[PDB]
């Protein structure tokens, strides 16, 4: 129950490469994953502002409009050890309320948006709550190409150096009221362990 | 759009075995899968003795109707497969917002061995309503049955045993008790390089 505001909780997230060996055989590799004392440490949001878009509607504007307790930083250690392909993303959210949500994902390079994906999701009542599922949303070509470039680098420290300027900002809004339900800033390194993560609350002071 | 009455369409169905090699590596094998669209008809009296036949049995269900919700699926299962999860997934669509119940009866010699009943709620999707059964666990009877079938040295022996194995799936509107879909499944083992196969028929008379 880590990435959760008072209205929406992200239970699961994964980015993957699935390969069809034959009509009945598939192999799947997870690049990153979440959810496969719940106390979280805090990170001052001013430490990361220059790695995310910062004009009207940028991270600072979003954080200041609030609610600030919907803001999180996820550090990912991505697993790139992977040899008819489908690169996708899946995520699951739950809420006590029936809403229509919008998930906006901005891929950024040097703090500037390169691509934005916006998807609207409707609720399904399930086991006492409302559930929202983004199932096999295709990874953009920019990301697939970026993964291929990173794998051509001979050392993990070189991939980490390139990843230092790569970020993703995810903003989930209530479509009916336009309130921010969840906002997640993602930062990356390549794993030397498979995939790992660390979640923090974003605060100011 | 084959398995579809006027109120419910089953777009996809699959029964699978998923294996976790490591936290980021998964393998998936499909045993069976679905998804002019004309379908041939089969006289339902040909199959009555291979399904339960008391009050609420296949004949009672067919006679109550609507008869256009009744289908026979012949499956040629792919058993060529070497931390495991055996599941079933299915997806349905409907123009109406309903609370549905899916009852699946596994039968041996026309007699129920196990019944699984699950309730599904609608999700609004581009003008219509979708229903999803995602990774519903295969009962231990089925997993054990698959293991016994694989110990047989020849596919004709598996086919002889499978001649007395059937599954009846009934999807009902929980509130009105209307039969939305009723699918009778019969099995053989596939001998094709393409893996699993199926043939769908309408059940008539
Ligand atoms: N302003 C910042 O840089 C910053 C400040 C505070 C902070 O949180 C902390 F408070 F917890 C941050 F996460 C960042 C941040 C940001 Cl915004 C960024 F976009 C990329 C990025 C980092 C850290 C890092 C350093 N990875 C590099 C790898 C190259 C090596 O040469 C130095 C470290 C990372 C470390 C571990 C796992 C993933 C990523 O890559
Ligand atoms: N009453 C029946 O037998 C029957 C009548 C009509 C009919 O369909 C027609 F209307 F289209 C049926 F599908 C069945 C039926 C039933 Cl109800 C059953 F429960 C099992 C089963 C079959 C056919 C079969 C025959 N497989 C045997 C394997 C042993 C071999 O020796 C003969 C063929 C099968 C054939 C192909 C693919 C899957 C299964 O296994
Ligand atoms: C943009 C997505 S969202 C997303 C996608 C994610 O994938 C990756 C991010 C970085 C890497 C690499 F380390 F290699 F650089 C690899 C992957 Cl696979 C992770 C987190 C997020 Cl949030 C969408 O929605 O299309
Ligand atoms: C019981 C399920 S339903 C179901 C499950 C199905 O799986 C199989 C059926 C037969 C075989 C074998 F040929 F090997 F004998 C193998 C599998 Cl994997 C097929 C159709 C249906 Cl409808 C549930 O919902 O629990």
């Amino acid at each position: 129950r880590s990435v959760a505001s008072s209205k929406l909780w992200m239970l699961e997230f994964s980015a993957f490469l699935e390969q069809q060996q034959d009509p009945d055989t598939y192999n799947k590799h997870l690049f990153v994953h979440i959810g496969q004392d719940p106390y979280l440490e805090a990170v001052d949001i001013r430490q990361i502002y220059d790695k995310f878009p910062e004009k009207k509607g940028g991270l600072k504007d979003l954080f200041e409009r609030g609610p600030s307790n919907a803001f999180f930083l996820v550090k990912f250690w991505a697993d790139l050890n992977t040899n008819s392909s489908f690169y996708g993303v899946s995520s699951q959210y739950e809420s006590p309320e029936n809403m229509i949500i919008t998930c906006s994902t901005k891929v950024c390079s040097f703090g500037k948006q390169v691509v934005e994906k916006v998807e609207t999701e409707y609720a399904r009542y399930e086991n006492g709550h409302y559930s929202y599922r983004i199932h096999r949303s295709p990874l953009c070509e920019y990301m697939i190409n970026f993964i291929h470039k990173l794998k051509h680098l001979p050392e993990k420290y070189m991939m980490n150096s390139v990843l230092e300027n790569f970020t993703i900002l995810q903003v989930v809004t209530n479509r009916d009221t336009q309130e921010t339900l969840l906002c997640i800033a993602y930062v990356f390194e390549v794993s030397a362990s498979g995939a790992q993560h660390h979640i923090y609350r974003l605060v100011k002071e």
